[PDB]
């Protein structure tokens, strides 16, 4: 099948990439980074997130595999010493949900797809937004920002903000607060919120309309913003799996002991 | 249809109950508290939880309705002044997931059904249990206790322990920690965990085998315990709904402003 | 005595300022905004913080008074209707501790004084600093930022970040974390830290040396930073008090009920 | 001088105790467990807490030393291999603040002294108390319980409940909440509170007057309780120190890395 390999760029990941290509040259495999069937990421989670956004236009034709040259990553869960055994076996596919973000401007829409999370923060001044859940006004948020996480992203920024860890078989999204103000006049829910499919969470500005909006590792300053809509995407990321590595085991090895 | 009405027991709830029975006497309604089709709870959330466990053996034949005589309850979401309009209309059914708890003793099983949560605490001494997720050892918990919550229960004990709020259309359960110890030798995940259907969480004792186990308002001291198993139940609670009162709106009215 | 009055700038605060000046014109009072003995702030807490930094060079000769035209402020604790009674009485002085911040650059020092807090965040990239307590390396922090709060500032940014509320008679400073990363390789204390006088907390960069450093409402991007030192200042802010308004009462009225 | 040695009771701690007594027999030392000048605790922190309460009536005549046979303890900060060097040197004294607890019954007072903390929980039913700070009603607490911690106790139960870590040179006490209820009708401060000397925190029952009250490792069910008063004690615990082992270093070795 057609395949490609991306590398972290350091000495360890580049030469591991060249050896897998050589191993692939001994089979019916064509290296094609335009229309690959298999995308192998050699490096860390940030290297994997880059590989995902590289091919976000062909998600339903691609199965991703991650090899962790540094420590263990949640998306890169193959060790380098198991690379040759990986070449040979190259199985079943597993799918994780994704988050769809829509940004509307006063006076052309822009949509984005997130594998970890999308966050909103102020352009420098204070951050005030109204939070609207399915056209019903839920709260007015004053604080540092908000974070909307996929299931597989709940172990990332979401986890540092007090959010729950969520098994990736649950099609959902989770909203966490970043340092909300709560006193006699300002009031937020103060708990993470977990939304199912077809629920739309909208963020609407109260005064300032410039926001720093992130999607995974990308962060862009958006101006003249009127609304930011979140919902569980209809698209999914597909992984190539060759052995049982359960999510809760991977959580254990990354946070408890390994 | 056959119906019954339970009351908080105070003056307000008893006479509201008698007036609804009189209103029901003007229709083809039979008061039957042995095999009711409709169970109306007049009082608070604790009154509703009592009504649920009253008829936990006939959940698939019963639609529950709650009337809040005190403040607004998450399960009792009808005002007393709307009682006569409720008698007449007596619709669609909505279903919430439930939590199944299995307690095994050394040397007869015992199962329970929870609408809010089930919690485990020590019998007086220190609380130490091993947490096993789908036969894989996840962590050894040292602390005050653990809490396993349904979706509709996430706004109850779960919320006070830092857990996420979870829409009840998600068939899941959430585990929160009660004051875990974390230092150089003791280590827990420290985040709430959200499990899907068919995932089994088992709690196994390390030394002491006596535990205070709660299921909603009930709390019993269990002795010679070998295991406590949690999983999303196959049974569901069915509500009779007559108008749109979304979960996120009900969360807003109970915690933000009303 | 010599005095001055600063205003929020809106219609309510400006005309309340003019009426107090007229009332002061009926006594032995000289309006002097160069060397005042009394500084009256009419507006909110942000208006008060501006008044404090206006005269941070003459703190030991000035007693501050705050009048809250909007809601109740923690520093502006006089109601507008009590302005004429305030003119007449114009007592004892009470003193609150302050935080001293020292910023050193590679290749001229810069010092600052904070009434609420001082915070450090990254210039855009990831935030990594080593935390040194009295020349002993305590931890390497990876996250969004850190916050060092005075006692009276513990109800402000500090409170939103999970910090403790600290009575202002305690000469101390409190360090809170902003979304620290904690996994198998990255580790922080995760608890607020409360330091006494003469303890010096130093923050040292690991890679990037550009930081967004805030002191109360001011926030400046600092470049070529080598160290950021925190310690309880030797200077104190002095308030003019005319009646008993205890700190814990003021906390109650601002967060519990009023 | 007069001295005594208490042991954890296991094989390691008993024979280390006998060897130190033999080493002490080669000097002008008298083993006296009635009126000791020096109290050596060989074991863990719980062994040390037992030693403290053993001699709480003669705190101003006793200097405590702790040897950790198991892991490193916050109070037992001497390694077993350094026992003979400890015998010879047997210096300066350092003092840590303590917490005084007063329990009043309807229809004889009872006072207690705590080195870690004192906690209040319900006798089985729901826990509701009014919190009074210096005769001013602060809040009505509904939840699982409350915890009042000394500075050296802030790394113990206090830390697990979200409290701040507090250097023991600060004469203060810290109150943390155990799973408070917060909704439209019930409201607590939700933040840890740090009190200075001479501040009195009183807990008063609302309905049930039976409480489970703990002081360090002791926990007794108290009945017909009218009030529970907390304040920084006038008594202090004195340690014998032979080398520099700073508090923040000890925190680092116990929670970060060792
Ligand atoms: N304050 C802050 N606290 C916590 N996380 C924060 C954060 N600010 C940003 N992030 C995160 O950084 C992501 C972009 O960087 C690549 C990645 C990843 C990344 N993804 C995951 C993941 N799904 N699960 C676990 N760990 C992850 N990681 C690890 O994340 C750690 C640090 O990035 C490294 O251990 C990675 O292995 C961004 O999408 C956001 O999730
Ligand atoms: N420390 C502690 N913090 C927080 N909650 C704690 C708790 N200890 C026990 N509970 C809870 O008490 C339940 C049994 O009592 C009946 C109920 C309910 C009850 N159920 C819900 C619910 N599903 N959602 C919201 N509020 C609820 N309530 C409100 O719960 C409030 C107090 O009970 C009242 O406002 C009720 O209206 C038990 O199942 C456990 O969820
Ligand atoms: N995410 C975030 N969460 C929480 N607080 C954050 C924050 N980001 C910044 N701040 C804060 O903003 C301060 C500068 O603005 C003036 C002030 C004050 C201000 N000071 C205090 C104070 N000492 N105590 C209580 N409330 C205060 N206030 C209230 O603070 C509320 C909002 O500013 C208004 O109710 C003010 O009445 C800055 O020093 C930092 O403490
Ligand atoms: N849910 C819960 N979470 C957290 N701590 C809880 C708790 N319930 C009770 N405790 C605590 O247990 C104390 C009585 O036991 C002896 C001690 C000590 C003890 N004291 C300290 C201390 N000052 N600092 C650090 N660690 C300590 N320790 C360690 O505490 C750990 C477990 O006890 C062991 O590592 C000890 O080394 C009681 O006073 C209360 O502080």
């Amino acid at each position: 099948m057609k395949y490609m390999i991306t590398s972290k760029g350091d000495e360890k990941s580049d030469l591991l990439r060249l050896n897998m290509i050589a191993g692939f040259g001994e089979y019916d495999m064509e290296y094609d980074d335009v229309e690959p069937e298999i995308v192998i990421s050699i490096g860390g989670d940030g290297t994997f997130l880059s590989a995902f956004h590289q091919y976000e236009e062909r998600l339903d034709e691609i199965a991703f595999i991650g090899i962790h040259t540094g420590h263990l990553g949640f998306y890169a869960d193959w060790r380098p010493a198991e690379a040759d055994k990986l070449v040979k076996l190259l199985y079943q596919k597993v799918s994780y949900p994704l988050l769809k973000t829509t940004v509307k401007y006063g006076i052309k829409e822009a949509t984005y797809l997130a594998l970890n999370e999308s966050t909103v923060k102020s352009s420098g001044g204070p951050f005030v937004v109204d939070v609207v859940i399915n056209d019903i006004h839920f709260e007015r948020f004053r604080g540092d920002g908000l974070c909307m996480s996929t299931p597989s992203g709940t172990t990332a920024y979401n986890k540092s903000l007090g959010g729950a860890l969520m098994h990736p078989s649950i099609e959902a999204m989770q909203l966490t607060e970043m340092a909300s103000i709560n006193n006699r006049v300002y009031r937020t829910i103060g708990s993470p919120l977990v939304f199912p499919k077809h629920h739309v969470v909208s963020l609407q500005p109260v005064n300032d309309k410039d926001f720093q909006i992130s999607v995974d590792h990308l962060s862009i300053l958006h101006r003249d913003v009127q609304e930011i809509r979140y919902e569980v995407s209809a698209k999914k990321i597909h992984f190539a799996r060759f052995r049982s590595f359960p999510f809760w085991r991977r959580v254990h090895d990354s946070f408890i002991e390994d």
